């Protein structure tokens, strides 16, 4: 359980949505971050794969606001605390706003791959994930945005995927966490993109997995890694 509180780009920090904070007040700020009704800090599970939630998360509305990025620029999304028995993978995507992101379809976003980590060493199991590096940077995770790509407004999905629940049907839990931003520069591909609602499948390798066993490999969930 966690939510993403911060995110530093260029220099600044600009802060997140608060879903312990914000959702129940009456003046929430405007910011990059999209909305959720996830105040209960939890996840998406298997039975809301093919369900708008999966996308950005319960109930997600769009950032008013979109954050400027240099060209292959870093994004460092910090989050709350995240829990050491929360193991899994960390994935991140981009979807073309075609326009203004704060007023998007989100289900209508297509979504390709721009980065993934997942098993890092397994000497003890449940072993030492991509969760795990997180906690170890204090609860931070750095995007790189590709310089391949063509400039544009962008919903970055980032996500972590416990597994720790993991060995039985719908027992995976996605944390997905959206921004808006402003890719620039002088890339020109337009990856190819899943809907939100196509990314996962409860029976999915790396999503329906006893992680306690020992693990040889690990399948990242998830459309293939993009690499320009
Ligand atoms: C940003 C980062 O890498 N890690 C820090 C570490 O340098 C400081 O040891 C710690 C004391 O726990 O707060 C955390
Ligand atoms: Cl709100
Ligand atoms: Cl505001
Ligand atoms: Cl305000
Ligand atoms: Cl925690
Ligand atoms: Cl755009
Ligand atoms: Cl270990
Ligand atoms: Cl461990
Ligand atoms: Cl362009
Ligand atoms: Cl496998
Ligand atoms: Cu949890």
């Amino acid at each position: 359980h966690g939510f993403v509180q911060n995110i530093v780009i260029d220099g600044k920090n600009y802060g997140g949505y608060l879903v312990n904070q914000y959702p129940y007040m009456s003046n929430p700020p405007e910011v990059i971050a999209w909305s959720t009704t996830a105040t209960d800090l939890g996840f998406v599970d298997g039975t809301g794969y093919q369900t708008p939630d999966i996308i950005c998360h319960r109930g997600a509305k769009p950032g008013a606001l979109t954050a400027p990025v240099s060209p292959g620029g870093t994004v460092e999304l910090q989050w709350t605390p995240w829990p050491d028995s929360h193991h899994g993978p960390v994935i991140n995507y981009l979807a073309p706003c075609n326009g203004d992101c704060s007023t998007v379809d989100k289900t209508q976003l297509e979504f390709f791959k721009i980065a993934e980590s997942g098993l890092i060493n397994d000497d003890n199991p449940p072993g030492i994930w991509a969760s795990d590096n997180l906690i170890a940077a204090n609860n931070s995770w750095t995007v790189t945005i590709p310089t391949t790509i063509a400039p544009g407004n962008y919903v970055l999905r980032h996500e972590i995927i416990a597994l720790h629940s993991a060995q039985n049907q719908d027992g995976a839990q996605n944390y997905p966490q959206c921004i808006n931003l402003q890719v620039t520069g002088g890339g020109s591909d337009n990856p190819a993109g899943t809907l939100g609602t196509a990314l996962y499948h409860d029976t999915d390798p790396g999503i329906l997995i006893n992680i306690y066993q020992k693990l040889s490999s690990y399948i990242i969930p998830g459309p293939p890694l993009y690499t320009g």
